[PDB]
């Protein structure tokens, strides 16, 4: 057990980032200046070529590879390593020009003009055929050279486009998934309101706020049409390299929302993830903003960790994050010293083998000009930027033992974006309270206080080996995932859901009759009606002796064969029962009918942690804003002390560990600085 | 002038937080009071909900007795009809999730039903009501 | 030369009047006799004719209307009145549009407008630039000579842009002839190696779009410069018969403040257009006795306009316009107090301008402007309070005839650019609800403004060597012609004062590398390494002359060299690090502020130069906040205005023994001002 599972051949965690030396090709001192700078910030991997298309082909069929191929053996020769990444992220201008199928058409049907990036027609016969074309001449040329560590194919997928190719292409993926039955996708969508009933195929199109927009069966599977047809374009991207270089592992690297570091809501990453051979992120989180604490940022930096890293059964890369500050928030704030530092720690002690930038060299111009870089415009080492890089590479340096490294959890949550696209869309609730990422944070909350490892899940990821599966607003969910979720019960599981959780099937068509039997069976309750609230509106529930207070939902529920745990205490359905507990089969399952304040989730998870002997990996006594993480190697555990908070901060080492960096034994009592991490390791 | 009969849809945001439920209730007779009189007859309610909406910015459900206490308000200014929006809930699309007599679960159990049935109970004694009208001064 | 008067038009007077419709009431003689008469009782004299008037002079392509128009000049002229006669080409006939489609604009979205509205005709359109020189032509022919044209009032605030195929090209050659045809230098300087964005052909680039590019800021920023070109060249294509035919007629064109808090017009370049105009002139629409600042508060922003105007061209400007009572486009249109339209209209005066023209004499009766502010209202009634005071201005300003003509010298320049404004704007970086960059120009302007100090807002063209003291906040965008200059300025004795988020990027938003330019760090003895931007409730403090000022917004830290450290921040990670400094470079000195700090640091900071440098008033007058005191000069007295833009009684201490304008008796000592009161006096030299 604890066995390493490695992502790329390196023996190494990967430091570096974003290389765009195809910028500064009229500045060979500056090219000359990078190598040098690379090696005193202790950085060894770099990803290049990213949106190099007009530097490899400047004219159609004209190539410029001289360039790359000295940046390849000069990053060899420092001793670095290349992700070398497909330009499909970027189109010249000539293409675009030329071969005007490319450009996207919006929703309100409107064709784009050239600019941008991230936004090509992803049906496009020629931007496939050139896009594999170009991956194929970079496989051929450097496919073999010792540098290349890994394909970083395109950048962000994201965007949809509804040309005419496009709904063409998403009428074939119609008769494909409701088997050229017409009657069964109607009956699936629910076209007899409103009287949409489609009798031919032709008349069926992609969602439009000038068009169609009522209908969510349409609205959902249409998502489902963008991923599929994405992935689509990825797998046509990695045709070349699949023949030509078998063994170098294949990523693209994902993102969280503009806002709030929720999941990216564009693609459904869950099915994306099983066409990647690793998993890679690029994180931008708004530290020291003025809304919430350092902590609470920190704590979410965590959840989506969770989530990227449970993909798949190994560490994750990331990909790109900023040394400093970003160029496109509302506010632009630096990080202070120390918190580049301690952020990039947390990276690691929630499964990265990477610390990886945007940018290495700020650019001189243009859009991203003043986003943060390793080397800013004043071509400095002293800049304290510089320095705090220099530090982390220093410090990675010394922890080449926990690349590869595991860390299994017993505590699962489990997410679904399938669901996140369907409660969204929903006509009904409150569109402002949904909060479906957010309120599974806070669920996520109390184990993070308590440095209990988790693991954020999709359905097809296995149930059989947790002790405790959260599912909160599961509003969207198959009889097959029932199915198994009742198979994890029965089995011994312990299962929790809230409010808002199986109303709905997989084509967003309402459960008939009551809830399904097999989760009326589980839960040993029903709901009955969901109770929305308005802003001032509040509610509370007693539970375990204390009163907790309800916003924004509450659920009249009808009781079975289960305990009542909790009840409310206000508006009609006062004193009826707001918590319940059900015994089924070897397992047990709980509801949380209402959304209730913090500290009731710390209260109500602390019995399950308690009746389930859920630890965290090494226990660690200290307050609020300190948070604990480890990751596991056969000989040894791996443990990340981290200050989230701007005091210092008395922590306690209850077993004899050793400093990671010094080698020095510590235990008892310490003090940790404002950000101060403390690394140690812990024999078995 | 074109029509034989005067007929609306309400759909007044009960137990919101920004106004008592006498302001709310005060508007629905003002916009009453405006449709009776565009003829010299009563008129037809012709939509309402017995629960609640689904494209409101907080779709909030009438409280038990809310819904008795806006169908006899509806009466008193000159309706001659309670009429829903809708008797079943669709299965799916847009107003999926909008109120109706019987919900998704087809129970009679319900308390949108059972007040429903409350009302329509009341209007059976009620027909005396039926075509008259109420001059102001 | 000293104090010498500088005339802007032939007028011995200053300009009274307006916007004067009468196309709008040809069907009512009745009207337009009542107009002359009422002219006559509010002592107007001169009257911007024509603005609107294409299809009232030209109902139909080739048929042409003129007598209403010779009519109304010869009225005019009768009454001792002057007409400043404006070409229509604001406003296109509905037959122009249906037969000429190309004079139709193309938004940033692509999309092709309808006829519609006003100021928004295709500025490339061969067609348009053609039909309005014919109508110039004629007009100049019929009305070159007549004795009542006073000045040229050409088009109508010139605004917006066209992205049609015709503009397109356009911007191309524009393009080829600004980079010499070397698509290599054009390449270099908006760094299109990003996001793999290289122009491999001329027909490849496009102007900006929301459904195309809009992230090349040299792109962003050479698009603006076209517009204000091409705007320019369509000016100067109207006013081909002007010239030709009417030498000596002076030409201008109304300039505006934006929409909103008084900033200069962003739409275009207005330091490179008032080149090509012989007077300045400008519409002002302040706001007055809104619920979110001082009327005192509104007066120094309308003041900062109105030296930023003046100083384009050192000479009088001419307000074009402005409301009487109230405008009709405002969120909130409430109507002037009274007392507060001839305080405005003085204050006009008091800061340069020759006139006090109106939009508009007589209120239209429908469309989109029937409830904006006019001398005569709907009722036709001379009772109205509005129409009483403004016959009180006019009564005021046939008294004030010396002042025709005369200038303001000042000692302290503050220095404004708008390519500067517009880079910045667009820059993705700090934090852009707080960039506020002429908001904050107006912040240094306070301390004078207070100090009744004369104050001019220059910009790069003008020249440094007359000024004492310059002050350059936030000059983000900077070239190294103007580095040197400043460089030159300060080495001859000049004082220069420099903030937070200057010298940043050159002419083509391309940042400066290698840390700041060497000029500005032997200049100042310090270099910034890093600049702190804040989120709304971040808080910091610097402390200075033995005293702590608030910091918000945005902060710098300050590598120091030869400099004087003076202040230093008091909190965060750059705490007890220089905030404040000062150096000495030749004969002058060089000021750094690298914090956005409350205002009592700026009241402080530059009580200090105002001592330090003897910056003195024309003429002191002891006053609380909210009296504001302004003067122009003539070669023999100087002409001082003591305005209350306070809603209470003011004392007010005249020092040296001086003479009412009005009435002409002399006073001194203690002076009791009413709300809104203004005094106007005259201190021979
Ligand atoms: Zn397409
Ligand atoms: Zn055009």
């Amino acid at each position: 057990k604890y066995e390493r599972t490695y992502t790329t051949q390196a023996n190494f965690i990967l430091h570096g980032g974003d290389y765009n030396p195809d910028q500064w090709l009229d500045r060979p001192d500056i090219l000359q200046a990078d190598l040098e700078l690379m090696k005193l910030s202790h950085t060894n991997t770099f990803t290049v070529g990213v949106f190099a298309w007009s530097a490899l082909e400047p004219e159609e069929g004209v190539y410029r590879f001289e360039w790359l191929d000295k940046v390849f053996d000069d990053i060899y020769r420092i001793g670095g390593r290349v992700i070398l990444a497909t330009p499909s992220g970027a189109r010249p201008a000539w293409l675009s020009q030329k071969y005007p199928e490319v450009l996207r058409v919006n929703a309100a049907r409107v064709r784009q003009l050239h600019g941008g990036r991230h936004n090509h027609c992803f049906t496009s016969s020629v931007y496939r055929e050139k896009t594999q074309h170009i991956n194929r001449l970079l496989a051929e040329r450097y496919g073999d050279h010792p540098a290349l560590l890994m394909w970083h194919v395109s950048n962000e997928y994201g965007g949809e486009c509804h040309c005419n190719l496009c709904q063409e292409a998403f009428r074939e993926w119609l008769k494909k998934k409701y088997n050229h039955d017409l009657d069964a996708l109607n009956a699936a969508w629910w076209t007899s309101f409103w009287s949409h009933t489609y009798t031919d195929w032709s008349q069926i199109e992609s969602p439009s706020p000038i068009g169609e927009h009522t209908i969510h069966g349409l609205n959902l599977d249409w998502k489902r049409f963008v991923t599929d047809q994405t992935i689509s374009f990825f797998e046509n991207e990695i045709v070349p390299l699949r023949e030509l270089t078998p063994h170098i592992p294949i990523t693209t690297n994902f993102m969280a929302d503009t806002h709030d570091l929720i999941p990216f809501q564009g693609l459904d990453y869950s099915k994306f993830a099983k066409h990647l051979d690793v998993i890679s992120w690029d994180a931008y989180p708004a530290w020291h903003n003025d809304w919430e604490s350092t902590a609470d940022l920190a704590m979410k930096v965590g959840f989506i960790n969770d989530l990227y890293r449970s993909l798949k059964q190994q560490p994750f890369l990331l990909m790109a994050c900023t040394p400093s500050l970003v160029n496109w928030h509302k506010v632009n704030k630096a990080k202070r010293p120390g918190m580049h530092f301690l952020s990039s720690m947390q990276m690691i002690a929630h499964g990265s083998d990477s610390i990886l930038y945007f940018q290495w060299r700020k650019s001189r111009g243009s859009f991203e000009k003043f986003h943060g870089a390793v080397v800013d415009h004043d071509n400095r080492t002293d800049s304290r930027v510089f320095q705090e890089v220099a530090e982390v590479g220093k410090a990675l340096k010394k922890m080449s033992g926990i690349v590869g490294t595991n860390r299994p959890a017993e505590v699962a949550i489990l997410y679904d974006w399938e669901n996140n696209w369907a409660l969204n869309d929903a006509q009904g609730f409150a569109a402002e309270t949904k909060r479906y990422p957010q309120t599974l944070v806070q669920h996520y909350r109390p184990f993070w206080e308590r440095d209990i490892p988790v693991d954020v899940i999709t359905k097809e990821h296995d149930f059989s080996r947790y002790k405790l599966l959260i599912a909160p607003m599961l509003y969207l969910v198959s009889e097959e995932t029932i199915a198994r979720l009742k198979e994890f019960v029965a089995n011994g599981g312990t299962l929790v859901m809230t409010y808002i959780s199986g109303i709905v099937d997989e084509h967003d068509l309402a459960y008939l009759g009551g809830w399904h039997q097999d989760l009326r069976e589980m839960f040993g309750m029903e709901p009955i009606e969901t109770d929305t609230l308005y802003p001032r509106d509040r509610n509370s529930v007693h539970y375990r002796g204390r009163s907790y207070e309800l916003k924004d939902y509450a659920t009249v529920i009808k009781i079975h064969a289960a305990t009542v745990e909790g009840v409310y205490e206000d508006d009609f359905y006062a004193d009826t029962p707001a918590v319940t507990s059900n015994q089924y089969g070897k397992g047990q399952a709980y509801y949380i009918g209402g959304r209730l304040e913090d500290q009731f989730h710390r209260d109500f998870y602390q019995e399950l942690m308690e009746k389930l002997d859920l630890r965290p990996v090494l226990f660690v006594k200290h307050e609020k804003g300190v948070s604990v993480q480890a990751r596991q190697a056969p000989e040894c555990d791996y443990v990340f002390i981290m200050n989230f908070t701007e005091e210092k901060q008395a922590v306690v080492l209850e077993e004899k560990v050793k400093d990671l960096f010094t080698g020095e034994e510590i235990v008892g009592e310490i003090m940790l600085d404002k950000y101060e991490v403390r690394v140690v390791e812990k024999r078995r």
